[PDB]
């Protein structure tokens, strides 16, 4: 069901979401080796769920379930959001700021944190 492949994107979403914030201790304790390898996975984890989000919102429009779809082109757009944030993280620490990295950190966490609603909302109009 397009409900079950929500569910299989949303467990790939928690996973990213477990390797963050070993990602996060790393990075507090200096443990550069480790952060690169974390944002690595991160990054393969994003262009997962960001695969199987489409998919979705491309059946929903499929199935003409409207109101499926209107939550998913939200959901989305905050994907890319945390993803162009993301992104910047990467590029952080390739540049050897840990200023910049914390500070982005942060940002992704609260994008993160305030995409929950929707999720949950998405699983019960599909």
């Amino acid at each position: 069901s397009v409900k079950s492949e929500y569910a299989e994107a949303a467990a790939v979403g928690q996973e990213a979401v477990a390797v963050f914030n070993t990602m996060k201790a790393a990075f507090q304790n200096g443990d550069k080796e480790a952060v690169a390898q974390y944002l690595a996975r991160l990054a393969s984890l994003y262009t997962r769920a960001e695969e199987l989000l489409n998919r979705i919102l491309e059946k929903a429009r499929r199935e003409g379930n409207k109101e499926a779809v209107t939550l998913m082109n939200e959901f989305t757009a905050t994907f890319q959001t945390g993803k162009s944030i993301f992104n910047a993280m990467v590029a952080a620490f390739k540049n050897g700021d840990d200023d910049s990295f914390e500070s982005y950190l942060q940002a992704l966490e609260k994008v993160t944190a305030k995409g929950e609603t929707l999720a949950d909302q998405i699983a019960k109009a599909l």
